[PDB]
């Protein structure tokens, strides 16, 4: 028993982190096979970031200008190319620690682990979610760019995020490993405001199921609701609309606990309308939305 | 910017996890050098756990009864001994992945990362604290015993916890790597109730400093207090008494923010007396106490 915000074990990803320096900028790179992936803004000076023309800046860079260091040993760069907002630096050595991997572009509401790195060295690992406004609420200081987000399924690492920037509001924006930003964000130091940060309703319901499984049941009530009735309340509280796909995904949790999805929606509806009255659920005084139904099943079953 | 409950990168510890089976019980072991450490209750059947005589049960076990598997390869056990509540299984092969390590016995209030494992395979990593009642609030299912807690200082892993049991209240108890339980707990399936779970005051103050650094400042007030005045309020709310040692440890955070420790205590005093009024601090509606002052400095400075 017990339910924690758990990250995937990070070892497989730690073996892929390298330091990339171009001119006076140093950030992190991800070394998989004979390619090092890093944010293209490694070629920028803080001044260039105001209005960078990446194709123009890249013409002034050659293979020898990209310094790639794995631990204390230098990698030889034999090619470089820009794909969207990432640079792909071809090196002469395949990473011996390359795990089985995929590049995936996640949907908002999905969770992943971030291995925060500085100078190619891992500092910590935490779990987060792609917010519905395509930002993430991470913990990233200067030098953390190029740190990656990932999920692990047995022995295959699915990389989904690479860190690029912090908006002036302290939230984070990045790309998938193809270099495409999540959301409308651009790698320029300009006014970029995030949209509404709505709550991931299906994740809140999954976490309420996790609470019931782990013994926290005070919030269960005698009511039920419909998808349309629940959604009138979800809209009012800036919660994402719940669809039948979300109800289907919650099926296994509904079956395990014996609590119908719409009954759990009615509990959530009363929590939204009345608050927690100074009570807590799974050690939280807020309705937690960074656990997917898959995360709840995995943690409650012990998937390794 | 941003502040997350961050765990240490777990790779160094993942390379130490093995599966230990004795009879029909399978749990995790920690392989460092040529020794595998695991809870001594690996020799028990669920029935033995009611009133186990470990010395008597161990006489019926020989080296060949301890099956140790690292990945898919078997380790040869050439010796075994019991030290307090852990068994030390001497194997014929030193773990090639043994990192630089120490065994430390932590104090209540200190934090560490747990690599939850099942069948010797890592499932996830999370951060927690040794509670003042010597329990931890983890996420452990059956098969997780032998999972370890640790801290990392550059390249040295300090192991501080090994998981042994879950109390009937869903909280967790374990030992240091010398096999001595934290608190009064025993490895027997009997009535063991935890004492008061007080709040780690110095950690709450550290987290309020982290909030100020990261932009959450609404709770700062025009007041100050004294250690004795603050402690009258801390006692009332089941908070640990704050000492001058705690004030000294908060010195660097006080210096960085320019907010005197006793002024932050006065903010905390008003938060205890008035609540948050539906507001949040660092994405929490509760006063977070599982970040030490060292954790705040580390995360706010980017230690790798
Ligand atoms: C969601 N609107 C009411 C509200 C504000 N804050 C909250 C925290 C928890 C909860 F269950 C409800 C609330
Ligand atoms: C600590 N006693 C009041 C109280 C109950 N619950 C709380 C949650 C947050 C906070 F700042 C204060 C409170």
């Amino acid at each position: 028993s017990g339910f924690r915000k758990m990250a995937f074990p990070s070892g497989k990803v730690e073996g892929c982190m390298v330091q990339v320096t171009c001119g006076t900028t140093t950030l992190n790179g991800l070394w998989l096979d004979d390619v090092v992936y890093c944010p293209r803004h490694v070629i920028c000076t803080s001044e260039d970031m105001l209005n960078p023309n990446y194709e123009d800046l890249l013409i002034r860079k050659s293979n020898h200008n990209f310094l790639v260091q794995a631990g204390n040993v230098q990698l030889r760069v034999i090619g470089h190319s820009m794909q969207n907002c990432v640079l792909k630096l071809k090196v002469d050595t395949a990473n011996p620690k390359t795990p089985k991997y995929k590049f995936v572009r996640i949907q908002p509401g999905q969770t992943f682990s971030v291995l925060a790195c500085y100078n190619g060295s891992p500092s910590g690992v935490y779990q987060c979610a792609m917010r519905p406004n395509f930002t993430i609420k991470g913990s990233f200081l200067n030098g953390s760019c190029g740190s990656v987000g990932f999920n692990i399924d047995y022995d295959c690492v699915s990389f989904c995020y690479m860190h690029h920037m912090e908006l002036p509001t302290g939230v984070h924006a990045g790309t998938d490993l193809e270099g495409n930003f999540y959301g409308p964000f651009v790698d320029r130091q300009t006014a970029q405001a995030a949209g509404t940060d709505t709550t991931i309703t299906v994740n809140v319901l999954a976490w309420l199921y996790a609470a019931v499984i782990n013994g926290d049941r005070w919030f269960l009530n005698r009511f039920t609701t419909t998808l349309n009735d629940f959604n009138l309340v979800a809209m009012k509280y800036n919660y994402e609309p719940l669809t039948q796909d979300h109800v289907d995904i919650l099926g296994p949790l509904s079956a395990q606990t014996g609590i119908a999805v719409l009954d759990m929606c009615a509990s959530l509806k009363e929590l939204l309308q009345n608050g927690m009255n100074g009570r807590t659920i799974l050690g939280s005084a807020l309705l937690e939305d960074e656990f997917t139904p898959f995360d709840v099943v995995r943690q409650c079953s012990g998937v390794t």
